[PDB]
């Protein structure tokens, strides 16, 4: 069973059980993967997608603990290339428009969110104490 | 190189990077480990302890994605007995009293905490915007 490189990009800021299972779902889409996890760049999230809390180094270090990550490119590009691609050797996208042409190429491969298991929602209960 | 196989335990609320380092440390005490985490309950953390944000079924469900947890006692007693680590075949305990007695036997050894890595610090940082 031959291995399938998957790259799946993301802010991963202050990372909870949403991108933990998005990434487990991404590490099992073939029986034998490697999946790389791409990790965007502070001034690049601020600008193209909102404020971020942790630097690129932490939310980084944070994602080398996680067991579905066997790789990590970090800073990421913001967007993917078919030359991105072919220089790290990518099966497959995961992600969940800007991946039309890679779905067109049959490289894309969806994955799903979870509601309310992240950070924001957490300090909230305990603030529901009052 | 023998296995070695080691128990830390915790309330592992809000994991965070501080959690991940002392279970990847914990880990790596040997060259080959079974590293066990312990789960403590929500009423005996909350009893000896104090407050705790995530359910037992929450704190478990997140150290399942950790790289270098190999098994879960979800919950876990709240304190380590000698007939606990025999039955499960337990050759240290990592922690950092109510383990002097795992000293005096050789069976313990010290994990360090990192400081200012916490969740509560981190609601500091998108606060002090204002």
């Amino acid at each position: 069973s031959k291995n399938v490189v998957i790259y799946a990009d993301g802010v991963y800021d202050m990372l909870h059980l949403g991108h933990m299972k998005q990434l487990e779902q991404a590490k099992k889409l073939f029986e034998n993967t490697t999946l790389i996890v791409g990790v965007t760049s502070d001034n690049e999230t601020k600008l193209f997608k909102g404020q971020v809390v942790q630097t690129l180094e932490e939310r980084t270090e944070t994602l080398k603990h996680i067991r579905w990550v066997d790789e990590i490119i970090s800073p990421c590009p913001w967007v993917v290339t078919p030359e991105f691609l072919e220089k790290y050797k990518i099966d497959y996208v995961a992600h969940d428009d800007i991946y039309a042409w890679l779905k067109r190429a049959g490289k894309f491969k969806a994955t799903q969110r979870t509601e309310g298991v992240s950070t924001t929602d957490l300090i909230v209960r305990i603030l529901k104490n009052y």
